[PDB]
């Protein structure tokens, strides 16, 4: 039976790398992972550096596409020097690492020959603030896609896609669990945006971020190991994010072991899971690779969408 | 306020023609058109010429992405006389014309310079038969996505797209209004696969054949024209296809003016205006093209996706 996927292990797709330099340092990396993820410069030479090559691929051949309809259009013809910016998506559960899967994306791709302005954003910052989620009875449903102001997020990629001088996005603390009055990150032109967070995946009865992705990554592992991920990150945070008395979640530092992971299985069953379930494990069909991680956090398999 | 889409009259539309040949005599024009229909050689000439100069522009673009790809992946390098097929999706309403918008498109593409295999599959063929339907309880419900084979449409689309020899689609008959026993529809690795149906712009929680459309085609009009094409359509088939003693819908023919606009408004009211805007209206977003009539059936406004 035919398929549009095609299946790797890591024997398979680290071959693929052919003469991908490896640009970055045991030290970098360590700047990039997330508390609790075990990539190491392996990961990234056998998983992320064929990745890396896959895109350059088809960022030039998908500019031919955007081309070939401004040719139909009668137009101009591009500045050659602001291309259309290529758009990539990264997904997946709290906890899976896909902020680190983003953020060493962003370094491999910047590091390529020609110097290319690659942003990040993560889908935090449009958030709603804690006011108006309030508001809405959405307080305990932060994470869910109606938790978002997704026009204003839809808004502020296709600014970026158009062609935008700049756009700006808010920004969200984490350490006070609400947007920051005042604060904007502003994206201006770049050649590769990354747009990162739980939900971006999806679809719907509106034309939606997704629709605007030319690549896009979901990372992904079995939901008992992600609980468990993310029940051990939350007992090691006691000692570093929670600890931080003007953290929103001071009181959880002063947690004994059991009681942390009786509240964390809670947060999981509560808010994370059914996210997963119901919003978020329903976009990997669409995504264009998926990276999927054994119970000690690595990846081993992939799933590459050919069609 | 930027934007995914461009708008354009018919005006702006029709100076895109440039050198497009008109390959289509008006004889030939008429066996394409539907009954109802008001399509002539101008709306060819100013409409889908221009329609086919996109397409013939992002079919060889279109083939530079499945090839970066594949140079990733180590591969071959594709037979130029078995190209990655290119397709295209056609949707709307019952009644608003679809179905000639993609006959014709197919006999323009057809009659493009190196005589293009172009095949055209309606979505029909994949409607479960009436015996299952009645299983189902949804004998009332022809037209909505429950009532088709999904998975095996996707399984065809999937088949032609991956490159298959041959692919087979069952096929319905409108005489009859039922699937006909052992009858099959045979397409052998055409270049250009046109695929039409009301709800084939639809999205979910599995890969479907939109996510397999390399362009896609939404033909549009106000709700209440739509209608009044419908019920007009159902009263001039009471001397046409009702008129047969083997047609299904026989006992219709002998219906007053009056009792056939009640019944034909009943149809509406119950299946095909629910289904179009609870399923088909929510897809028009992520068409590639939307083709906007006038009430006399005029192409006179058309909305492109530029991202
Ligand atoms: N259990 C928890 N309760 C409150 N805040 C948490 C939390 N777990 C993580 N956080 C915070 O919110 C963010 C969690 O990101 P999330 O787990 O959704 O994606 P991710 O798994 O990609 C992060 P990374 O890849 O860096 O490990 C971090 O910035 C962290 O400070
Ligand atoms: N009111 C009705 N009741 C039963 N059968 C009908 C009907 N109206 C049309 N049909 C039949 O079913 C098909 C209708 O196609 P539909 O209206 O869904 O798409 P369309 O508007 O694209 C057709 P065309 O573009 O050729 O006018 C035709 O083959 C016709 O024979």
């Amino acid at each position: 039976e035919p398929s549009p996927y095609v299946e790797f292990d890591r024997r398979q797709w680290r071959a693929l790398r052919m003469s991908t330099p490896l640009a970055l340092t045991e030290e970098e990396l360590v700047g990039l992972r997330g508390l609790g993820e075990q990539i190491d410069l392996l990961e990234v030479e056998e998983v992320y550096l064929p990745l890396a090559r896959l895109i350059h691929l088809q960022v030039a051949a998908r500019q031919r596409l955007f081309a070939a309809t401004a040719e139909f259009l009668g137009e101009p013809q591009q500045n050659p020097d602001r291309p259309v910016p290529f758009i990539i998506g990264v997904a997946g559960s709290v906890a899976v690492g896909k902020s680190t899967t983003a953020r060493v994306l962003q370094a491999l791709l910047a590091r390529w020959d020609h110097h290319p302005r690659v942003d990040l954003v993560t889908t935090d910052g449009f958030l709603y603030p804690n006011a108006e989620l309030q508001r809405r009875n959405l307080m305990h449903r932060k994470g869910f896609p109606e938790s978002y102001n997704r026009r204003a997020l839809m808004r502020f990629v296709t600014s970026v896609k158009s062609g935008s001088d700049y756009a700006c996005a808010p920004v969200y603390s984490h350490l006070h669990y609400d947007i920051i009055p005042g604060a904007e990150q502003v994206v201006r032109h770049p050649d590769i945006l990354i747009l990162e967070g739980l939900n971006v995946l999806q679809t719907g009865p509106t034309l939606m971020v997704s629709d605007l992705f030319d690549f896009s990554l979901y990372v992904d592992a079995r939901i008992e190991d992600i609980e468990q991920w993310y029940v051990s990150r939350f007992l090691a945070m006691r000692t570093t994010a929670f600890a931080d008395p003007e953290s929103h979640f001071h009181h959880y530092a002063a947690f004994s072991d059991s009681q942390a992971v009786v509240a964390a299985r809670e947060i999981w069953r509560t808010i994370n899971r059914p996210n997963l379930v119901e919003n978020i494990l329903p976009t990997r069909p669409r995504a264009t690779l998926v990276l999927r991680k054994d119970a000690d956090h690595s990846i081993n398999r992939l799933r590459l969408r050919k069609l």
